[PDB]
């Protein structure tokens, strides 16, 4: 077996299709997901041509090892694909035609600038490398291209499942290499962060300005720094999910955000105190009274400030 | 080795059943299963018909690269299933009894919405291509589908394995697949969540209301407070074991509800402590008193309503 | 190949026998164990019977592939065994001694009730679907069943490695099936128990009690609460080593006490301020006094009951 | 292919040599590491041998399928050795130089009663089972025995990887085994856990004991108690990295012993109180002072009593 | 298949060249690094030479196992990598262009001196080792070694993947090794570890260091334990995602001089509140007015002391 002989000059031309089986296991640390999907390949070997009339069958079908198939990979992959040959049907024109079902582990880097209300491009990158004889060339099949109704990504709404029709035809260790790009949209399920993490933090906060609605030190030492081990508890919950970034995330911000707000919590707690024993409760009154307004307006204010920047 | 030809025009109806032998290991965060089961399989191929009386032997066992197998494939699984073939066995009028052992771990979805008194209903697809020849259809063999008795999946009861007889048979990329549903019915044991986890919740819950028969700030910041430290502990440890869910679910519900119920309490103790510096404790204990039976009542009512909106 | 034809009608017997070498990784949440053992069958195949005299040698060697072997499977395993044929020996008359080593990891339900002074029963089944032509039937050869003397359990004492010589031959998907019984016993080594869990619980506990011989409500709050945080963390550290069961468990009745011992203590703690509150220290400190006595008699006869009641 | 047979009734000596390439994974909970390395293998197979002159070739390669290799197996693994085959020259004497490379989880149990200050000797079990044509013995070829000088096993000093040249031959299964010991010897690089672990640990304990230059109840039951939080902690985080022995380790005791610390201090703290309210300070003092002295000096004594019993 | 004979006396030279695709999963406490990439491999084997005008063709294909290959393995590899023939090209003179695509995970230390603003150097080593023919020699082909611009390892940033061109030539176990070094230098994206753990634990540290402005022994009490709880937590958190080194690290050098500050700091604590029940705040109050400078100073001075020793 060697590749199909050129008519004239020009390049063989496989026309791709992946269709999503199972979509699954989005690491989001590991910046990885799964799939189970169908492949298919259509080229034209013109040594397979036959009849019809003479041959009296229309298809005629093949062992993958018995034909010429084209060795084709995927660029973004942890290990070679777990593929399982479905069909090979050949036209009397000396068409091919490839089905294989795959599994693999896919390696898709994810931007978490506006994480948990974030949208992913998760890519699936098929690549083929030029033999000698001929050069080989990909192409998408649109037709053959798509995802089953049922295929569920936890904790996400899949958008679309498209194909970048145009392959990046490149140079590598001195062959031709024929890239295609398969895109997988996908919108993150926000709903289950607002009365699980978002809500309750607020409320770990807004027990912590209590303290400005008391005068006494040992009640609001207690209550700052409890509520500081509660603030701690759920930033490390959250940053455990999340990768490490080079870049400054919206949770991110929002995390340093809060422990500004306690660090100042605390030097307010300190200087009203330091007063009261200093005898002065008058300014010390008047610094608490002010805070009581002061430390939701700039957290409000802070947060729109934050979120637009973001957004 | 092709598929047989049809007598007149009618597909080829293969007969399915699966018989479980180990039903294990159900990640609920990620929707898995797996499973160690049989694979009976049953197809009409005349050309391996044959004569008993000339023949000798009543019937005739095969190797499975000797004959025509259809590619049979499970929709809902990670990666291949690991089969073995345990018999392949012909009839003198071509029926071939196949039968393999095979591994899988299941992609099926749960619905937390009623967790932990939640029941599941797990699928396992089986699918078929059409070939170009002839029509592949399947069909369920009754007699073929079921389950062992020592089956045991641990922490659920498993009320039934059964098969929806009737196919689903669609078109994908230009070919028939007929796709079998196996029902596999699964309810939560959910005797270990009451003394384990809701009790001892409650009980810490209930640590925090002994605040209402107290006016000493102090006590009562570290009362609230502290239980809200145990309150955030066993939070963490629920949602762990659940993905996160688009819906609201019966116990994040419950889990929100004692949150605000632990932000009320805050106001509460604020409120006393405000207008007892503020030299007026008639209204401090009259408040005080009112919340001693408004926060069980309250609770007791709104857990009603919750079971009732979810049961 | 094919299986060896029977003198008269009497049923084939394969005289089976499982030698451990390594015996590890129990994960007792996943109720799983893995085991590296030999695997010893012997059955009468008269076909590859010889004279010895002519033949020169007594024992003739053979490939797996040349000779006909019985499909022997496991039931209770995850996936199929990783099998080596280390040796296949023919006598004179026929009988084949063949021997494999294996590795599987194999799934044993584990009874938590008594945990962690527990006994367990390891089981590991061996099965073989009788074939058309003849019945195949299992049997155990003592003298190839046991275990190496370095094989250990970590945490475990090995106890002893039987068989129950007796099959249970049943009717399966209309073909007759031999089960054997391969019983592995342990029992769990409480050592370690005691004074890195038992003893350092009860100290925490202790703490809690002191608030016994103290008046201060601030103090008593600081206490009783504090060292339930305490009782959470240890609490969270053994269910988590420990699966979801739907029977009550020896630990587990332990744990829940002790959540109401905490409860009770803090309802105490509450009676005692409030009647002091009120001007009534008498009844207090008559109350505090009998709650020194009360609090650890009552834990010590509880669990006296216990005790009984599981053991 | 067979065994070659003897010249006298002697048995087959094979010259066994294992040189690691690589040696990592040393998995303390599990008793496992795993290694890559070299295995070598020498026998004598007259049946191979050949004249020099009249091949004009010195030495014959062959195929592993060509020439009869003896079956070596590792007695302590978890499977089998993913090995693969380097090269196999044969002498004009017929002498066989077998060489693989493989990679293998070894199971080798380590003695924790001296953690973090103690050494293991990791064993590699080498076994073979005699044939019966002939029976076969394992021999040390000392020259093909070695590490390289990069091995490195992470948080272990690599002492010495030597073999028992003497093999351990025996009888089971009604055959004989010759059965070879490797041992890796390592001690453990115990500088990390003084400024990590062992050094912290005395800070929060030095603490706890500054409630002996206090009399105030309130803030003597927040020092201790809140400092038995940081022990519990601390207690947990070095447990979980060593498994559950049925004997007392050096860590377990000294963990076990601070326990008791904290406990006594409770007692003191308690009694100090108990006196003060009591109307009696100057027993209560006179207790305190006491215990400034009695539980350093106590503590000191005990670790030295601990230290000479384990080393 | 055998080696290429030699024209003279000359070793054979196999031209080498690693092209990365994907590098992923750098697990730093593992000291490992996943990797997917090619291969190329060059060497003149004159018994495939050809006359293109009588073969047809200019460049000739042939099958792996038809023709000789070098045996090229990994010196640093946990398992033998998982391997896939792109592409064996022959041309007239006998020039074989080996071509395949591995994956493999990557055995290299790091150096956490300078943890998290280290740079590393991690390693890959091919080598060959020479048979008795002739001896193998390998060799850079600095045309073919690189990597793809899209290659990404999550946390830092890839300086350049270059190779020494001169191999390693040594003996082992009387054979000849050629090995070669592929550096791949790497240095650490610092950028996330100051907002999410820097900052705050600079915060939770200046929040204790309040206790200089307060005389209530009780409240600083409170708020050096509670921060030292937040401390305990924050050291806990990185500590587990680097390994034991026998070394002392930058990060691990500040966490435990944070220690001292805490121990310090209660020292501090518990002498003012002694002079203050032992009638002196005079001597109280310097000590304190000293510490609230002291400690700052102390800290930033120690710091620049650190970070001058390490870089
Ligand atoms: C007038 C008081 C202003 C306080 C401003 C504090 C700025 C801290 C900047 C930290 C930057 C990193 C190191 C932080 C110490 C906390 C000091 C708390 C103030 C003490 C109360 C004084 C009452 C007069
Ligand atoms: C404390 C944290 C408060 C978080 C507040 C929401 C942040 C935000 O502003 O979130 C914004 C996102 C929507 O993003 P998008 O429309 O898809 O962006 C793409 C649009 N462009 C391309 C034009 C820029 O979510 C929401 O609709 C808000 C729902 C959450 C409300 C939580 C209430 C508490
Ligand atoms: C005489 C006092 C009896 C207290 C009995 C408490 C029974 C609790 C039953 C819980 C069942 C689940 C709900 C929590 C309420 C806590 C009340 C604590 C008592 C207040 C002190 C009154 C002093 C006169
Ligand atoms: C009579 C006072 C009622 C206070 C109600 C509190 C409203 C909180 C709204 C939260 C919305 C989410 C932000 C919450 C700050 C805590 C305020 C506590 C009240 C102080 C006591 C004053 C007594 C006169
Ligand atoms: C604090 C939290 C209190 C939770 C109380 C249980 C919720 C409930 O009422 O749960 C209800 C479920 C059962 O539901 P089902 O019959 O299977 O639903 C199907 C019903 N249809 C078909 C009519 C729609 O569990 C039980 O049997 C409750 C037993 C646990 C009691 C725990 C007491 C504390
Ligand atoms: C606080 C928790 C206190 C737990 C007390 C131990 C439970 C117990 O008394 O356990 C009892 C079991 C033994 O029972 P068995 O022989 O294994 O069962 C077979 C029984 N039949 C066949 C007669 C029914 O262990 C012991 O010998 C206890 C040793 C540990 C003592 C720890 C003291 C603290
Ligand atoms: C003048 C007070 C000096 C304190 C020196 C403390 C040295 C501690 C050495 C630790 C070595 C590791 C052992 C813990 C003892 C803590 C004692 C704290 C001092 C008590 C206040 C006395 C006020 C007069
Ligand atoms: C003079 C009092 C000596 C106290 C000895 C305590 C022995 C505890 C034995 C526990 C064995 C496990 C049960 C724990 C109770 C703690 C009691 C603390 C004493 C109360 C102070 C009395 C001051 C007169
Ligand atoms: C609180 C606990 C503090 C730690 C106590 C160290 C135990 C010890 O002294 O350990 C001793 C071991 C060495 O023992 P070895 O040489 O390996 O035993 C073999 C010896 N034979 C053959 C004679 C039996 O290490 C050390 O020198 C530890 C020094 C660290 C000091 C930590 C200061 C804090
Ligand atoms: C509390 C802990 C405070 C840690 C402070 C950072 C340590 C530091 O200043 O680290 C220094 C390293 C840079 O080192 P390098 O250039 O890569 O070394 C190679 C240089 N030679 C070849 C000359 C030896 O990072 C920085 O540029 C500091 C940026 C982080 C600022 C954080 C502020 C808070
Ligand atoms: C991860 C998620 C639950 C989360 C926690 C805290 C804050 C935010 C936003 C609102 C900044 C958030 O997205
Ligand atoms: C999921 C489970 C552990 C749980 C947590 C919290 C509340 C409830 C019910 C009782 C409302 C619950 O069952
Ligand atoms: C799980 C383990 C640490 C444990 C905790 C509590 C009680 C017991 C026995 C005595 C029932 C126990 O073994
Ligand atoms: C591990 C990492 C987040 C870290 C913790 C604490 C201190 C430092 C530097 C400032 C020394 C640090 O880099
Ligand atoms: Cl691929
Ligand atoms: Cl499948
Ligand atoms: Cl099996
Ligand atoms: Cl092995
Ligand atoms: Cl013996
Ligand atoms: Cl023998
Ligand atoms: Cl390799
Ligand atoms: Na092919
Ligand atoms: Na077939
Ligand atoms: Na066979
Ligand atoms: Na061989
Ligand atoms: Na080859
Ligand atoms: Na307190």
């Amino acid at each position: 077996v060697s590749p199909p002989p050129p008519i004239a000059d020009e390049p063989l031309t496989v026309n791709t299709g992946i269709y999503l089986i199972e979509c699954y296991s989005l690491d989001d640390k590991a910046e990885t997901f799964k799939v189970n999907a169908f492949l298919s390949l259509s080229w034209k070997d013109r040594r397979l041509a036959f009849d019809p009339v003479r041959s009296g069958v229309r298809v005629k079908t093949y062992e993958p090892e018995a034909i010429w198939i084209p060795e084709i990979r995927f660029v973004n992959v942890e290990n070679a694909r777990d593929a399982d040959v479905v069909d090979i049907s050949v036209s009397p024109d000396g068409t091919v035609q490839y089905l294989e079902r795959f599994s693999a582990r896919v390696l898709s880097p994810l931007d978490f600038r506006r994480y948990p209300f974030d949208s992913q491009t998760l890519h699936i990158y098929l690549i083929v490398r030029s033999v000698d004889t001929r050069n080989i060339v990909l192409a998408v099949d649109l037709e053959k291209v798509g995802k089953n109704d049922d295929v569920f990504l936890t904790g996400w709404d899949i958008e679309s499942f498209t194909a970048v029709v145009k392959p990046a035809n490149f140079a590598l260790e001195d062959r031709l290499e024929s890239k295609l790009d398969y895109q997988l949209r996908i919108s993150r399920q926000y709903f289950s962060y607002i009365p699980n993490i978002i809500l309750p933090w607020l409320f770990i906060l807004f027990i912590s300005w209590t303290a400005f609605w008391s005068t006494s030190y040992e009640a609001n030492v207690t209550l700052v720094v409890s509520t500081l081990i509660a603030h701690i508890a759920f930033n490390i919950l959250v940053e455990t999910n999340l990768p490490k970034t080079p870049y400054m995330t919206y949770t991110g911000a929002i995390i340093f955000m809060i422990y500004l707000f306690y660090f100042v919590a605390v030097i307010e707690v300190t200087v009203q105190h330091y007063l009261k024993v200093e005898s002065q409760p008058a300014r010390a009154a008047s610094i608490t009274r002010a805070s009581r307004i002061a430390f939701p307006v700039v957290f409000l204010l802070a947060n729109i400030i934050l979120a637009f920047l973001f957004f």
